[PDB]
């Protein structure tokens, strides 16, 4: 019974003349938390493939989520609203980040493997891959995230337009944490190989969760592998989780704790970025500047909206905020 507000009706892309195609992948993580992320100095190396890439990967050790649950964080991070002003009803009744990006002429595709896109993806091309139920990847109606990679090349090769591809993963979601990885990532043992996580010790729970992080690491790595040798493409891979998780600290499990009293495990989330050779050469970013800002500054889901607009060279936007675009402070005139 309330009015919908279309936003940013003037947007266009303003790519430099003669530009290469720009292809951006937004990996939307799930449940993975900052405190168990190798690149953040966690005592275990849960991110070996990203770590081995050294400064090719920009890591952000101080990032906070908008919510402690998926249905809160996803619409909030894709909305113009910052956490402190976010309102579910207001956000549902206006254009979101992807509606605006698509209007600007960018090819947006959403690939879903996490039980639903929470109303964010309906107006752009979207496919839920979980129903494929491939025996290689899937059991009990959930699938290992690598299933998303089976549909990646089709999006990459669809046409020559600049693109934003969202890969919405199941990541570290519990209580079936054991389903989130394979034998190749089962490095921390013993494990809790049941949904009844109360029947496991919290040490074995942490082990199992850390193995899920190894799978996140290899997933991001495989996405980078699809793009890093495409010298004719300016590609960016951005990863951020939706929220963290509690692993029995003070008797707290799972997530969705009320934001104000939520433990740091649920609000402090990992975020990384990777940039292709052509992007680094032509994209205008000062990478030493960026490395320093990533290390020193606190960021949040609030930065997501304008960072993504900035990655597509979207001009004539009223919703864009240069101060909330992570890269703008390091972007050359
Ligand atoms: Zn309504
Ligand atoms: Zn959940
Ligand atoms: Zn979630």
């Amino acid at each position: 019974n309330i009015p919908y507000t279309q936003l940013d009706m003037a947007v266009v892309q303003n790519r430099p003349a003669g530009s290469l195609r720009r292809f951006v992948v937004l990996v939307v993580g799930e449940t993975t938390r900052a405190a168990n992320w190798g690149l953040n100095g966690y005592s275990r190396q849960t991110t070996p493939l990203l770590a081995a890439r050294g400064d090719e990967i920009v890591n952000f050790p101080q990032v906070r989520s908008c919510g402690t649950s998926t249905a809160h964080s996803l619409p909030c991070m894709f909305s113009t609203f910052d956490r402190t002003d976010y309102d579910e009803i207001k956000a549902e009744h206006q254009d979101n980040l992807l509606d605006i990006v698509q209007r600007a002429g960018v090819e947006v595709t959403w690939l879903e493997n996490d039980s639903g896109c929470k109303g964010v993806c309906g107006k752009v091309p979207n496919t839920d891959v979980t129903s494929l139920n491939l025996p290689e990847y899937c059991r009990n109606g959930e699938c290992l995230d690598n299933i998303l990679l089976t549909k990646f090349d089709e999006v990459l090769n669809k046409n020559d337009k600049d693109a934003v591809l969202i890969l919405h993963t199941i990541g570290s979601h519990g209580p079936t944490y054991y389903e989130r990885y394979t034998e190749a990532e089962r490095k921390f043992t013993p494990t809790c190989d049941t949904n009844e996580i109360n029947k496991c010790t919290r040490a074995t729970l942490v082990n199992t969760y850390d193995n899920t992080v190894l799978y996140v690491d290899q997933f991001i790595d495989k996405v980078i592998r699809k793009l890093e040798n495409r010298d004719d493409l300016e590609s960016v891979v951005h990863y951020v989780s939706d929220h963290g998780e509690s692993l029995g600290e003070n008797g707290m499990y799972l997530h969705a704790a009320p934001y104000a009293i939520a433990p740091s495990g649920q609000t402090h989330i990992p975020m990384v970025m990777w940039f292709s050779k052509a992007f680094r050469q032509h994209g205008g970013i000062d990478f030493q500047c960026l490395k320093q800002k990533a290390a020193e500054n606190e960021y949040s889901h609030d930065h997501y909206f304008s960072t993504v607009l900035g990655l597509m060279d979207i001009s004539n936007s009223q919703t864009y905020r240069k101060e909330m675009d992570i890269l703008a402070a390091c972007r050359r005139p």
